[PDB]
């Protein structure tokens, strides 16, 4: 048995700094509805493991020139990483590299705005100029709007693969502080799960509107044939069926909302 | 080789057609998990034949035997090469047949009579005046019986011990059984067949509640099958493609008639 290597992606409420993290070592450093998940998923499969922060901080997406993948999921693909527990998207274009297991919690693209921004619903930010909107730079959600054959949609990614200023972020806390500063003028489309935490955190200033735009969900991530995706499944399917994945998304959304 | 596709007569998913009699073969069938079952087989290049599950069970194993019956044992027994229905994702099944990512979301909920005095769960466990039960060999049943949940545990004592019995063989029958008890009978059943239930008429039944629990239907293979890879493939596809949206809206809202 060796110490199997967690990537993982600094990511609220999934995995953050613990304030007093300087202090701390290894695996304590961090906090989060994936660093329970993480401790569950090892208790539960039999290893030993060690969380490790993604280099380069992205989620994961093969660039069409050279092929190569970066992110989570890159740190898989190249041997970098042994599972990766996250909220990384399942993707078909993923699922052929990687494998995942059922997923741990559902999710779909959502919108993000200031309070008081004149915008109920996706059809309404496609047919204006005044709002700017945009997507993480990377990532499953700037895949949907880019292949997309839902006329709506293919409007917006007109809009937005051709803004000026770029309209993309690099970081979920570079879009959320975009609405915030922004004075109702940008709007952010972003996944439900991380669209409703900021809803519930000070200053309470953003939220979430109209319906969900897909339906998917995370699920744990590891390399192609590893040994371990037989029984990261399973352990998924039983917290699933014991309401822990349930009772975490309660103890990192709501039960420490600020609003 | 043509693909034996075993399924369940359970509405929206699989429905014979108004004019069946006069139909063969596939063409007598229609719903949500005819037009998936077309969908995934024209994505994986197979002909297939839609049949319908012989004992009208999802699954479930006799404590026993150990033997499983429903569409799970005929996946099991060898019997068909592919289950395409709601079937619901859980470990005990996982442990003897292959599931695809989930193509629908679900969570158990509650229907009631409209006008019934129940607002929960919890509503439910704390009274007597109304009954309430759940489908026999599914998964349903199974979730109430390994509970921990203080109310679900309760609702279960109840459940299992109730006189004349709370259960019934098919949704139909549970449907039925809210519709005819006068508000003394709810049922425990899946928020997708819920759902579609209220919006048909006589427009009498109300989903109440939140669900009980989040989980999904999968599409289902032997161990070890040689189309589970493709079909999961295919799952994702029509995801990402809003087909899958596009079939639920179809067969749930689009026909609503309430
Ligand atoms: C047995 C449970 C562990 S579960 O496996 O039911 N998971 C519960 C959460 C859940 C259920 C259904 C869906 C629908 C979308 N499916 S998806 O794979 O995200 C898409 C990429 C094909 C998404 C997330
Ligand atoms: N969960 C996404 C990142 C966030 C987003 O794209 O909105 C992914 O796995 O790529
Ligand atoms: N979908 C369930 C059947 C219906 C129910 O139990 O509510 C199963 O696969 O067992
Ligand atoms: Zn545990
Ligand atoms: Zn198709
Ligand atoms: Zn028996």
């Amino acid at each position: 048995n060796k110490t199997v290597v967690v990537t993982t992606i600094l990511e609220s409420p999934y995995v953050m700094m613990k304030k007093n993290h300087e202090m701390l070592e290894g695996n304590e450093r961090y906090e989060g509805y994936c660093v329970d998940l993480a401790a569950e998923i090892a208790k539960h499969c039999g290893f030993k493991y060690k969380l490790t922060i993604v280099g380069d901080g992205k989620y994961g997406a093969r660039d069409a020139d050279t092929k190569i993948w970066n992110g989570m999921v890159g740190e898989l693909v190249y041997g970098k990483a042994d599972i990766a527990i996250a909220p990384l998207t399942i993707t078909l274009v993923r699922e052929e590299v990687i494998d995942f297991s059922k997923p741990f919690m559902s999710l779909g693209i959502s919108i993000m705005i200031k309070k008081g921004t004149p915008i109920e619903s996706a059809e309404d930010l496609s047919k204006q100029t005044e709002i700017a909107y945009g997507t993480l730079d990377s990532g499953s959600t700037k895949e949907f709007f880019r292949r997309s054959k839902i006329a709506v949609f293919d409007k917006m990614w007109t809009y937005m693969r051709s803004a000026e200023p770029s309209v993309f972020v690099r970081t979920t806390a570079e879009g959320v502080a975009r609405v915030r500063k922004s004075k109702g003028k940008y709007a952010y489309l972003l996944e439900s799960t991380m669209n409703e935490y900021i809803e519930q955190r000070k200053p309470c200033d953003t939220m979430k509107v109209g319906g969900n735009l897909d339906s998917k969900g995370y699920g744990i991530a590891t390399p192609k044939g590893s040994s371990l995706g037989n029984a990261v499944n399973l352990a998924v399917l039983k917290l699933n069926e014991q309401g822990l994945l349930d009772k975490l998304k309660n103890k990192w959304w709501y039960d420490k909302g600020e609003c």
